[PDB]
């Protein structure tokens, strides 16, 4: 009944994306929460949710890194009450890079550690968002049905 989106991103994309999804939950009857990287902080983060979907775009020159925002989280992720909590990851990026959505990758590493119960296998989107649309709408619904 209640879900909380995070989302990390500096030109748009992944908050175009993670706004999409929430359309998608509170539709099938959920209560969404949508919130900035940027204004969140990592103590019990994760309290009073039933499911969570963390977003975050890829960077670096030399090396994968996280999106500026997302760090903080990214490092207390302990502190946020993810042992058996239901999750879900996604962000976007572009394959002409080596590491396709390598925070992705990072933060689903991360939350197994944990103990969290990923329930999808995280949402990797190439280039415009809006263009990979259906493929959003997709996600939610099936993130939807593994509950
Ligand atoms: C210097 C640099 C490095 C990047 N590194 C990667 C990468 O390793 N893997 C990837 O998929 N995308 C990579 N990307 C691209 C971004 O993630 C992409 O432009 C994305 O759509 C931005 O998402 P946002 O608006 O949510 O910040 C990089 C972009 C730049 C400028």
């Amino acid at each position: 009944a209640k879900a909380l989106i995070v989302y990390g991103s500096t030109t748009g994309n992944t908050e175009y994306t993670a706004e999409t999804i929430a359309r998608e939950l509170a539709d099938a009857g959920y209560e969404v929460d949508s919130r900035d990287a940027a204004s969140v902080e990592a103590g019990g983060l994760f309290e009073g949710f039933d499911l969570v979907l963390l977003g975050c775009s890829t960077w670096g020159d030399d090396s994968i890194e996280l999106q500026d925002d997302f760090i903080p989280l990214f490092d207390s992720l302990e502190e946020t009450g993810a042992q058996g909590r239901k999750v879900a990851c996604f962000g976007c990026g572009d394959s002409s890079h080596e590491y396709f959505c390598g925070a992705v990758d990072a933060i689903e590493e991360k939350l197994k550690n944990l103990g969290a119960e990923i329930v999808q296998d995280g949402l990797r989107i190439d280039g415009d968002p809006r263009a990979a649309r259906d493929d959003i709408v997709g996600w939610a619904h099936d993130v939807r049905g593994a509950i």
